DNA sequence: CTGTATCGTCTTG
DNA sequence: CAAGACGATACAG
């Protein structure tokens, strides 16, 4: 039920975006196998240049716990304070932290 | 079993 | 009618 992007697909996605910008319908059609939502999500949350791939710092965790006390579970709002992370990363991180904290 | 990328679905633009 | 948003879920390791 999960069709995860392979490194090959990611590179193609990159090229397609370099070529067609933000025309997701058109970028998707370059795949036999992928829709607009899938490419849009993959770019926006994983491949865009601004996305951070470095592990969460202690200070980021601290900011997350602070921001949750402040905003509740409004992940997109909270993600504004994390330069290279999106709501996806912020909410995943909280599931993991709260788990290790004893939910 | 856990951590996390994807997906169902609702909401907003 | 596309894109944003969030909970749930698949699934690798």
């Amino acid at each position: 039920k999960k069709q995860k992007f392979t490194p090959e697909e990611d590179e193609m996605l990159k090229r397609a975006v370099a070529q067609h910008g933000s025309d997701w319908k058109m970028i998707a059609a370059t795949f036999p196998n992928r829709n607009a939502r899938q490419c849009r999500d993959r770019w926006k949350n994983y491949l865009a240049p601004s996305i951070s791939h470095t592990p969460w710092t202690a200070e980021e965790d601290a900011l997350l716990v602070q921001k949750i006390q402040e905003y509740g579970r409004q992940w997109a709002i909270i993600a504004k304070f994390f330069p290279g992370r999106t709501d996806i990363h912020i909410k995943n991180r909280w599931v993991t932290i709260s788990n290790k904290l004893g939910i």
